[PDB]
């Protein structure tokens, strides 16, 4: 019945049927419910085709007989564009639903008791050390006072960035319900027998609301607003919950004071409708709109919940409060008479919620009329103003000897509005230096001085000095101005104009300079910006990574810079972007390299260094992982202050349930602390030689395929959904289509390409060396952690895959090259498993290997699908004889688009 | 530690520790952490004070030994003011806390699995019958087709009639502080060590929370709002439940579809600020505001939910409402631009918003300004306009195939909207019969034709009757009113001009004829009412209910009267009211005979009669007891239509936790059904004749000590606060502060005064009778279920209370007499447990038992304290040396304002 399904299942991934691991079940019973409501809506015929594609795919993923994926394929083919449609969004449907039920899974998964102690611990959920645990290891092995514990974290700074989904931001309205799903599975096994029939309806009905929300793209504006919804699910109440656990850890350490309210631990920001990077889509308009928008939510959420807090607030009981209530002495849910003044709290929480109304209203004036006459003393223009009156409570609570009651929610609220400010999140700028370089070179020529451009290195730093000490400005009315120059010179007139809590850091893509970080603060400057945004140097080649010391030396040696800099910078490295150059080995064993080398040049300049990590990183895969692969970096490189991408693509697992999100916040906070006062081991001198070695011949396979390969290019168009994606060469490809292309085929030759060839020289160098990479993999954290990420990409490969798409897609003479690429995979991984010490992909994580393993099903159909969908579009003669409809002006591209959505949820993080 | 707290409690109530019994634990653990909380704030000496009274008086309800009663008098006598209201409010907040933790119990407490099928069975929550099973007992025993079920269910009206807290609304603030303890208490039971430290923490912070919102009488409108907390608190999302239980049980009898989101099944209605019955306080005004309030909140609810509904429909897909968008197609929290119309569902709803809201501001207006420039057409004037576009998003999603989607929380609302309307509770109006012959009188002396006082009933019957024909108005200008006149006057004013829905029925206190319920009708004629209050008579003294018979079939009789009618009429029975006429055992029996005769009447005419039952029976228990005592109700008294009151010390029992909520609003439903369907048996004649014997003894007894014996209201009003609670004799004395007087001192006369002569003479007259009494009791519901609310009462009773307050208050010349009533209760109690077959008080309920003995030594404490306060204010030359100030401009009444709200929130309900 229900009892077929789950056994169908469990032949996929078979064994520990234990008592908290109920993933199987979960499944089924979604999978379950899902095939009815399809029967429902569709009809038993069309019922029957899924549960044939689910068959078929699942035999394919059992035993790999490739006539199995050939007969799905026939299937597939056969279906008009409509039930080709029903299908696409039947499978996501289920992914989806796999999802919820693994994060479920994950939620309840029981704690490991007693803890090894390795390092490799802190790689899995279940084993992991939670806050105490990590207080409690500095205490007693390291031997930090409980004191000196505290005092780090008082001066800690966390600080999550929260970036685009690369190709689907959930709507609020569907993630609500994702919500609601999971939440009736999780009350299904907590029960008299109506609540279950009762929760089993409720289960059916929000799984059917959910898969009828499937309705052209997307306003930036709009995608910004779609990924700020995780704050209303979990993040906003996230934050107390997690520091009220601090304080429960600090008292179980002996520390007798609550980590105080105003600690800046955590911090998140946003490169929504900030990061116009190769986007002109992302204009000064979308900017400012943006700001308004992540204002008027913030302002919304507090104005929201004060109401409650006034509610609770009745207390009658300090002069001082007592003073300040006689002095303020109409439209809205609860008080909307006047407060009397026997009631003191509520009479000044009154006004702060009058404030938080008008600070709402004034930015969506600002954002839908073009402006307010709303002024700034009936309005919050500051975080302080906002706190003063809460702390005025807190201390007359206090005083009056209510401390435990103002340590409840008045306290919590304290620690939002310190976290979150007046807006939710700071918003990075981001821009590539040949913009910059254009921007100037319009200024030079027209002031009849030269051209910027043709400048070199030297000339441009001293040009560049003396106009930042330049008595007039450098920018007249006449200035001719293309419209990228204009785009972006318009870009820095909203930064002098929005206030400066809107913003955080101006990144610079494609860093190369000294000049190019100096343009940027020239600009700054001639816009007249109080409080200039600190710029962000993003290397993304091997040569600009080799290039960056001799770059920050320099500007660290400048008197002017020195000094704005006011001891601190930030430098921004991309994982996946340098990985695109030079292969994803060498990108690696280089990005440790340049950590070291510029938290030595910082120490030496007396400067404080934040290493802000760009996508691909091992630090951003979530969960576990993401806590060893922080404990990983290279010595010094955190020291006090992290800067983080969580990816679009993991924000979901990261956040969408609120004991993941305790979970995420903890761990990067836990990490962060410890790597400051416990530093992975340093590799020895063998082990940098020989991953100096590997890198020259990671580099030369990977360049050599990816770059001198006179057809390359040409096979990634066909074997590749790249170009339907779009809706020079590879250098000139961004890494995040680079990445997403590859994991559409399930085959990320991004990701391992290169590896075999490093493998494979040293170990037929000298036969010792095996064991010397698997005493690394044992023991080196940060290359355990490497080949970690990399182990997880091929369980999520299936080289299948990418032999069915050369054959629809790929011309006869290329289909060798092909062949080619997958014998690398394989030897590649056969590597990797050696030096890993496993037989089987992940047999180190079998809890991640399960999840994974369950998806393949549904990512195998929708791979096909997609394969034949690509055919149709490309070539409009091919056709096969299509059934007749099965289902009870929409085209192949809707089709394909569902599948991509789908595949890219099922493959969530991979490089 | 908490171990001996435990132990402490356990002395008082011991025995079978099994595993859902708590109550004790729960007390321990509240009373653990409150004593702590009393360190804090008070210091550790009034704690060991505290802790001393509670010992002292546990000791006292142990053993009773007068000795330790006086040694807590001479420890209460010593406090100063100052300690004096610390300790009354220490007791009392004990008290509210062992209120929560009982209610936790009662919410939780296992359910018996296999059930008897005697009606005992029904007076038990463990043993009851849910709405289901009474289905079956139906279906299965008296054979009814589940189609006639479910008819009977259709056409069923259950209405529940709220009515002021005696003594003390409790604040919406503090309810809700009441709750989270509960909730935190409850959660503390579910658990990881760091969220029970974290709980733990949470729980002590809401005690202390509690215990200081701890601040001159309120006004009506005030009392209404507070009264009106519970539907926010449980009962606006509690009705959905219930019905969506409904649905599910009808499903399990096999009909298969949902019960109809618009039948009248539930409705609330209310008396606070409609009640003016000897209270001139309850002005026109009054009424006109808490119209305005049910109104503007209701509509608030609405508001404050509609926004959350639109989010969840986001579904794209019938043309019925497609047009309707087309048509429609910004100060809130969520949908403040304009909504797209490819979200059509939102388009409507939106819309219902909007009106929302201008029906919400509208009251609001109305009641601050005195008008509103707020159009007809801007708001909701009548609850078919509200639910109107609600049935079209339900058919449109039905349409679309989405029914599944429909019955979820579209569904809920739909029937919110049907069972709370546009006004939460419907408004009944209440005046006492002589003032409106008063006004009567007034018209016909101004208008030269006699006085309607001095005329004859059949003169009063034929003058109305012909008035109410009449072609003139009856009021001119100059018609001279004294203020109770135009008070009067003034309130059908207010009728004329609020909509009908706003009103339900007008009740005339002390009527006693048909012309009584004849002025009612011609007033409201004269103010050209359009829909016309139903007008119901309250008769209330044995003899007015002997007259009642002939009065409504005089009424039946009258053409204009049964027009007016139309085939429907209401009559009110007060408990209460008759027991302090006649004793209680006479009213109860004389009110059983009384609703036959009015039945047989009724059907006579073809008359379709409710009984609405007021304050004081067994009906309104709440809890189990309340489910069978609705189905001892004499045959055909229902049939259909329940119309009871809750009264306001029951309130919080009956809806302040969920599960409670639901179960209430369950057997009203449960109960009503069945009885129309499987009366009670009728009484065999020898029953009868010995119960009419038993009533005249019973009167003689009650009457002759009540209100013949010339010093009885003396002896009252020095045994009992009812002088002070003030802030002819006892006929003149209303009901509800005779009740409360005796309650606070722990004695009841009022309930239980002759029962012990009916008893005596009874069995003295013949030996054989004391078994026909015992089988009474086993057989017939209506003697059982009368039994059971008597010994309940003499559960909460100690005569030794009774006692010390006759020392300290009493003339001696006067304590024999206090002495000889207090040998009647102790025989009247004896005599009722050799009719019940118990040895003790409750041996057939002791979960009951339990929970009222866990609040007796915090009672008493209170008892005590209160008995030396009243001498304190009684005679200013009564002096003790004080002790020197134990804590860390406030009077003796203010500690006897404590004192009474403590007792009664302990006391609950009685007679
Ligand atoms: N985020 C997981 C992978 C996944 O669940 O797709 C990991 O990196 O281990
Ligand atoms: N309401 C309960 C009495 C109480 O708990 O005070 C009953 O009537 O049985």
């Amino acid at each position: 019945k229900l009892a077929s399904i789950d056994a169908q299942l469990r032949l996929l991934v078979p064994g520990k049927v234990s008592e908290d691991d109920k993933l199987v079940e979960y499944d089924a019973l979604l999978l379950d419910k899902f095939l009815d409501i399809l029967q429902d809506l569709h009809g038993e015929d069309l019922k029957e085709a899924v549960q044939q594609c689910y068959e078929l795919s699942a035999e394919y993923e059992g035993k790999h007989d490739p006539k199995k994926l050939e007969e799905l394929g026939s299937l597939l083919t056969s279906l008009d564009t409509g039930d080709s449609i029903v299908i696409a969004k039947a499978f996501s449907h289920m992914l989806n639903l796999a999802n919820l039920a693994e994060e479920l899974q994950i939620a309840y998964r029981r704690r490991i008791k007693l803890k090894s102690g390795d390092f490799a611990d802190e790689a899995n959920a279940t084993t992991e050390s939670d806050i105490e645990e990590t207080f409690k290891r500095l205490v007693h092995k390291l031997n930090k006072s409980p004191e000196e514990v505290f005092d780090a974290l008082k001066n800690q700074t966390v600080e999550l960035v929260l970036t685009a989904h690369p190709t689907q931001s959930v709507r609020r309205s569907l993630l609500q319900k994702h919500g609601r799903i999971r939440n009736c599975l999780a009350q299904l096994y907590a029960i008299t027998p109506d609540d279950k029939q009762e929760l089993d309806e409720a289960l059916h009905r929000e799984i059917q609301a959910a898969f009828r929300t499937d309705e052209t793209p997307p306003t930036p504006q709009d995608e910004m607003r779609a990924g700020m919804s995780y704050f209303h699910e979990t993040i906003w109440k996230g934050v107390p919950k997690f520091l009220r656990r601090v304080d429960t850890a600090l008292k179980n350490i002996g520390i007798n004071e609550r980590f105080p309210y105003n600690a800046p631990l955590i911090q998140f920001s946003s490169w929504m409708g900030g990061d116009r990077d190769g986007n002109p889509r992302v204009t000064p308009e979308v900017t400012r709109d943006v700001c308004l928008l992540a204002r008027m939510m913030t302002s919304n959420m507090y104005f929201s919940q004060i109401e409650d807090l006034m509610i609770e607030m009745s207390m009658w009981r300090n002069s001082e409060l007592r003073v300040r209530a006689e002095e303020l002495y109409k439209h809205y849910i609860e008080f909307w008479k006047r407060i009397p003044p026997n009631q003191p709290y509520r009479v000044i929480l009154g006004d702060v919620r009058d404030k938080l109304y008008n600070t709402r209203e004034r930015s969506r004036h600002l954002l839908v009329d073009g402006k307010s006459d709303i002024p700034d003393e009936a309005v919050y223009t500051n975080v302080e103003q906002l706190l003063e009156p809460l702390e005025l409570c807190y201390r007359s609570l206090c005083d009056c000897g209510d401390h435990v009651i103002a340590d409840g929610s008045l306290l919590d609220f304290l620690r939002q509005v310190s976290t979150f400010g007046l807006s939710l999140v700071k918003l990075d700028i981001r821009q590539e230096s040949d913009r910059h370089t254009e921007v100037l070179d319009a200024i030079t020529q027209h002031l009849g001085i030269g051209s910027y451009r043709e400048w070199s290195e030297e000339k441009r730093q001293e040009w560049l000095l003396a106009e930042l000490s330049g008595k007039r400005p450098l920018i007249g009315p006449d200035l001719p101005k293309t419209e990228e120059v204009k785009d972006c010179l318009d870009t820095f007139k909203v930064l002098a104009e929005l206030p400066s809590d809107c913003f955080g850091a101006y990144i610079i893509s494609m860093a190369t300079s000294t000049s190019d970080v100096l343009a940027v603060e020239l600009l700054q400057r001639e816009y007249h910006i109080k409080h200039p945004l600190r710029v962000v140097p993003l290397f993304e080649k091997l040569a600009d990574l080799e290039a960056a010391p001799a770059a920050m030396t320099r500007l660290f040696s400048m008197d002017w810079y020195r000094n704005r800099i006011d001891g601190k910078q930030e430098v921004m490295i991309g994982y996946s972007d340098s990985g695109k150059d030079a292969g994803r080995f060498s990108a690696a064993w280089q990005l440790y390299k340049t950590q070291e080398q510029i938290v030595k040049i910082a120490k030496e300049f007396g400067v404080k260094l934040v290493i802000f990590h760009g996508r691909g990183g091992t630090v951003g895969r979530g969960g576990g992982p993401t806590h060893l692969a922080l404990l990983s970096q290279p010595p010094d490189t955190i020291n006090g202050s992290l800067r983080v991408t969580v990816q679009g693509e993991v924000i979901e697992q990261s956040f969408g349930e609120e004991h993941l999100c305790f979970r995420t916040l903890q761990r990067f906070c836990a990490a962060t602390l410890e790597h400051g006062m416990n530093p992975p081991i340093s590799p020895r001198p063998e082990w940098r030689e020989l991953m100096d070695q590997m890198a020259v011949v990671a580099t030369e396979e990977y360049r050599s395929v990816v770059f001198k390969e006179p057809r390359f290019v040409e096979y990634f168009r066909l074997a590749t959904p790249e170009l339907e994606f779009g809706r020079g060469g590879i250098e000139s490809l961004r890494a995040i289509p680079w990445i997403f292309s590859w994991t559409q085929t399930r085959f990320h030759l991004p990701v391992w390409l290169g590896f075999g060839a490093a493998f494979k020289h040293a170990i037929q160098k000298d036969s010792k060396n095996l064991q010397m990479l698997q005493e690394m993999y044992k023991t080196w954290p940060f290359f355990r952690v490497t080949i970690d990420l990399v182990e997880m990409v091929f369980a999520k490969g299936n080289p299948g895959i990418a032999a069915l798409n050369d054959k629809l897609l790929v011309s006869e003479d290329l289909r060798p090259f092909g062949e080619s690429l997958r014998a690398n995979y394989e030897e590649t991984k056969n590597y990797l498993l050696k030096i890993a010490g496993h037989k089987d992909l992940l047999e180190g994580d079998p809890y991640l290997k399960q999840g994974i393993r369950l998806r393949d099903p549904y990512i195998t159909t929708l791979n096909v699908c997609q394969a034949y969908t690509l055919k149709r579009i490309r070539d409009p003669n091919y056709h096969v004889t299509l059934r007749p409809h099965i289902s009870k002006a929409p085209g192949l591209e809707d089709t394909l688009i569902l599948t991509m959505k789908g595949i890219a949820a099922g493959m969530q993080n991979t490089g």
